[PDB]
């Protein structure tokens, strides 16, 4: 199949999201409605049930509402079984109609319906070409008080109907006991409660066995991809480990996270997350951006483009980043009482941008509403006539038919305070972008350049956005027009390739073994060569071999990143997909910690070894700064990592702070790791 397909699980760039949340968009079964304090009938308290769920979605599949769009993948809410209980917070009952507030991840949330509800979600979107995206929050249960059992439903977990265990009499060790976090370190966040969510130990293997299992069950009904929740208050070493198991099971499927940044914020723990997790991220730097240069007009289309230039320099797989321009978390994009060329502008950048679009639901629509849960009102209205329900379906169909949309590259052809021009291209295949976001004063255009070859081209909005046609020389010169007052127009052009060209692989790290997709044009019909590094897979190692795609097996080369390139059966070579991850193996989560180590202030501990996935000796990549807080307590510092199961590991630790490196004395601390799940090592500092 080819890479355009809904078959096509893991690379999602020529996909446009719809971010639903279930309980909010359309009640299409009443008979699983809650009741009582936990339902709002006259949705005056926006903190209960309003009865959306899956049959609704179903059906405004079937009338053609999504469909009409042009939508291609649907992001839900956690689907899984969260608590019933209705809790008094300020003031106000709330209830888990939001899905974050688990209780049996092996079962569903009744109110959204049942597994066969659920399977008919999933067929009846693949039938549509639609991928489902599903929340998935292993990062805890449900609000609990360990002094107060009666509280909620005391953070009680489930498996598939039995007790494993709740927070107060917490038996298995299943939680942290550490408090609540207060968001000022990393570490903080990751190992104590998030707000008064009982918090999952994953070193605890009951643990890392039980949300592989769960997993597997939601892929194992055709889910398509995975949006995990709080991705930076669990172990990245927990995490990279987990979604390698997805990897190299029968379910590999795109992933991404939710890492949450403010305006005007980059970070470094961020950036290494999506680069080294081996999951996604959704893309705050350009959503917050975004909403700075069109929602609240406080900055210019030239700090645009510094954020797209920046973010591509920063990221490793910028086609895999899932851009948006609001969602649950954020105000609407909409202003009440202001025009809606601002969302519609943005909405045309996204969808022509580099990446994976999310689009929050009611966008669309124009929907208003600042802080949660005003932002999550009932989907106002189903008009499929409004001008943004037009951009979505005029534009979002070229990321599947234009593959410089799906995977080019991204070039600032004109820049202005108030106007945009982006090229995207990828080999002969190109699109220009032009956005004006002044509404009061149009621009004259001159000594405009592209690679878009001779002749006329219409605006792929028709002018819907004001935006007009263009006439295209000999050298890709563009001749001289005016971009009106909020102009925002698309020019495209698309050709066959002959030349292999490769827009992504995924998933972006594997072990060998592993079945990885590589999209793109120019493949050719006949089986030719895929490469890591420079070694050649052949053969059986093609799994199969189509002009847009081909899945190969990872084969048994040195672990560590790596290019992976093509060479079509007559020889011709692609360009290279930078950065791909070989793991040395299976993975498993091991805690490590060292003793009796001091610093001075301003030093921190740092783990090195000898694979791959410790760094492989580079003080450069070794791991940390380690931590010191909670787990374990300074001189003891502690850090969870993904190693290779069933793998003897040699290791120190190294003191790095005030530009000097010092490294343990004596010889190697060695350890060999679990053949799966989890494991802890614990040594003394050598001297
Ligand atoms: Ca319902
Ligand atoms: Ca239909
Ligand atoms: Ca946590
Ligand atoms: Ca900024
Ligand atoms: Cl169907
Ligand atoms: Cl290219
Ligand atoms: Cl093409
Ligand atoms: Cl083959």
């Amino acid at each position: 199949s080819p890479d355009t397909s809904v078959d096509n699980k893991v690379n999602f760039s020529t996909d446009v999201i719809y971010q639903i949340v279930t309980d909010r968009f359309a009640d299409g079964d009443r008979t699983n409605n809650p009741a009582g304090d936990a339902f709002s009938g006259d949705r005056s308290n926006l903190k209960l049930y309003f009865g959306g769920d899956w049959q609704g979605i179903i059906d405004k599949i079937n009338d053609g509402y999504l469909t009409g769009m042009g939508v291609t993948a649907l992001w839900i809410s956690q689907p899984v079984e969260n608590i019933t209980s209705v809790i008094k917070y300020s003031g106000v009952n709330n209830t888990s109609y939001h899905g974050y507030w688990a209780r049996d991840f092996k079962q569903t949330n009744d109110a959204f319906g049942d597994f066969a509800d659920f399977q008919n979600l999933i067929d009846t979107a693949h039938a549509h070409n639609i991928k489902v995206v599903i929340d998935f929050a292993p990062n805890h249960t449900s609000p609990a008080d360990r002094d107060n059992p009666g509280f909620a439903e005391n953070g009680g977990m489930y498996d598939n109907g039995s007790l494993l265990g709740a927070y107060s009499n917490d038996t298995a060790g299943l939680f942290h006991h550490n408090g609540g976090t207060d968001f000022s370190t990393i570490e903080d966040g990751i190992y104590k409660n998030l707000y008064d969510l009982a918090d999952i130990n994953h070193n605890n293997n009951a643990m890392d066995a039980y949300f592989k299992s769960a997993i597997d069950l939601w892929l194992g009904m055709g889910v398509d991809g995975i949006r995990f929740d709080a991705v930076k208050h669990m172990p990245f070493g927990w995490q990279k480990s987990f979604v390698s198991s997805i990897y190299g099971g029968d379910h590999p499927v795109f992933t991404f996270g939710e890492w949450y940044l403010g305006a005007d914020q980059t970070d470094g723990d961020n950036i290494k997350f999506a680069n080294e997790s081996g999951m996604n991220l959704l893309d705050f730097e350009y959503a917050q951006e975004v909403r700075e240069v069109f929602r609240d007009k406080t900055e210019t289309m030239k700090d645009l483009y510094e954020v797209l230039a920046s973010t591509e320099s920063q990221y490793d797989y910028i086609n895999n980043m899932v851009t948006f321009i609001d969602n649950h978390d954020m105000d609407r994009f909409q202003v009440a009482g202001s025009g809606t060329r601002a969302t519609e502008q943005a909405l045309a950048l996204t969808l022509t941008s580099r990446g994976v679009p999310a689009i929050y639901y009611g966008t669309e629509q124009y929907m208003t509403g600042d802080g949660d849960p005003n932002n999550r009102a009932m989907m106002t209205s189903f008009n499929t006539g409004t001008t943004a329900y037009k951009v979505i379906q005029a534009l979002a169909p070229l990321r599947k038919s234009n593959p410089a949309i799906a995977y080019g590259t991204t070039t600032e052809r004109w820049v202005n305070n108030d106007v945009l021009i982006i090229e995207r291209k990828f080999g002969s295949s190109a699109a220009l972008v032009a956005i004006n976001r002044n509404s009061s004063a149009a621009y004259p255009i001159s000594g405009l350049l592209s690679s878009l070859p001779a002749g006329t081209y219409s605006d792929v909005l028709n002018g819907l956005l004001n935006g007009n046609s263009i006439t295209v020389g000999s050298g890709g010169a563009v001749t001289n027009f005016t971009l009106a007052a909020g102009g925002t127009a698309v020019w495209q052009y698309t050709a066959p390739e002959t030349s292999p060209a490769i827009g992504n692989v995924g998933p972006t790290m594997g072990q060998p073994g592993n079945i990885v997709t590589i999209d793109g044009r120019g493949f050719g019909g006949t089986a030719g060569t895929v490469y890591f590094g420079t070694t050649a897979v052949t053969g059986s190692g093609i799994v199969s071999w189509e002009d847009t795609q081909i899945k190969a097996v990872i084969p048994k080369v040195a672990a560590g990143k790596t290019g992976v390139s093509v060479k079509t059966s007559s020889g011709t070579a692609s360009n290279t997909f930078k950065s791909f991850n070989v793991l040395t193996g299976d993975q498993v989560t091991v805690r490590f910690l060292v003793n009796q180590a001091n610093t001075n202030y301003g030093t921190n501990v740092y783990l090195v070894g000898n694979a791959a996935e410790l760094g492989s000796w580079d003080p450069n990549k070794a791991i940390g700064p380690m931590y010191n807080q909670v787990i374990a307590k300074y001189p003891s510092w502690y850090y969870d990592v993904s190693v290779p199961a069933g793998t003897k590991l040699d290791f120190k630790f190294i003191k790095k702070g005030g530009g000097t490196v010092t490294w343990e004395g004596g010889g190697n601390h060695t350890y060999t790791t679990p053949a799966s799940g989890v494991g802890t090592v614990t040594v003394d500092w050598q001297n």
